[PDB]
């Protein structure tokens, strides 16, 4: 049963064939994931799953269509009882033997636990987006005076155990509206050193985003 | 009235030699803050002020002293209505021109509103996340799979205003046991993107911790 989902806009087309050209060509099976939009469809989904979601303002509706793509993938994995399953967003180049990774679970199966939870990071680990520079507050003594942020650690590419698909489920549907932020946030930063939560690194990873 | 206090354990000899070396050097006025050890005084400080943290297991007694710590030192703040106040820990190390940020306050006065919610970060600033090495887990087609840390952002170079002192006293009051975190995850990660909470960075940077 498919495990490689291509989470893709449906009228992506150039970026779609992109994707069906890679995987194609490295004969590693997928699907692509009809990825959430401002739409009628994004609204009643965060309702029926995320209220809380719905009513963050420090969310704009692509960081929220994002997040419910991702959340009804980790709802597939529970509901068809995978053992895993492995994200990608429509913009990735894969790496010359990611077919190795990518096309058998045998790997993972000697390796891990299905029932605890972790994420594998296939993408090359990324650092985060730290100082935003403002026009508010002048400089003194010729230093700057920035903001910080913590900002696009990158969805793009991951495994994750049926454990932590419940886990992560769980996460964004307790979190109130003042405790939201973006998916990447959450699953890459904050979470991490959590009780039971592990994130793992490939590395060298075997896919970056264009 | 003095606004730099440097947070160090009251027999930490070295270490406060080295502060006060490098405070003299540059005519910075500044005054230790006997910093929290496992003890009464501690322990009766938690259950006075974050019975939430004393319960907490995911802390150290030694993160729960440097948030004590950091908090009496918030409180004073209130208690003495300063416009701001400013921490260090004491294995700080100085830039060159600290002196012109440190000694006088005029340049925060003509560019801050003390009642708004900010931190103005000193110290250098390091990344969140960081790749270890496990044994756990064995490589596959000769990559290894590391694990995602995150340990130390720096509490050691920080002006807070009033108004973010009253704002981190209350959050810190607020969290459930099951939501705390040592200090420096919380100011300088968990908190970052919030409401009215803005942090600010000097860059480059005036000091940098040892550590």
């Amino acid at each position: 049963e498919n495990k490689n989902f291509v989470i893709s806009i449906s009228t992506a087309e150039q970026r779609r064939n992109h994707i069906i050209e890679q995987f194609t060509h490295q004969n590693i099976p997928f699907e692509f994931f009809d990825a959430f939009t401002p739409s009628d469809k994004l609204t009643d989904h965060l309702q029926r799953y995320l209220p809380n979601v719905a009513n963050a303002a420090q969310l704009t509706m692509g960081e929220k269509g994002c997040l419910m793509s991702h959340f009804m993938l980790w709802k597939k994995c529970i509901d068809e009882n995978l053992d895993y399953i492995t994200l990608f967003e429509d913009d990735i180049l894969l790496g010359e033997n990611a077919n190795k990774f990518l096309a058998e679970g045998d790997w993972l199966k000697v390796r891990f636990n299905f029932q605890e939870i972790f994420v594998l990071r296939l993408e090359t680990f990324l650092m985060p987006v730290q100082l935003e520079k403002q026009t508010q507050i002048p400089p003194f003594q010729q230093r700057d005076i920035d903001i910080l942020t913590s900002k696009h650690f990158g969805t793009a590419g991951y495994v994750i155990s049926q454990g932590a698909a419940k886990y992560l489920i769980a996460l964004f549907e307790k979190l109130t509206t003042e405790e939201i932020k973006p998916i990447d946030e959450i699953m890459f930063n904050q979470q991490i050193n959590a009780t039971d939560y592990r994130v793992y690194q490939l590395n060298p990873a075997i896919c970056v985003q264009e």
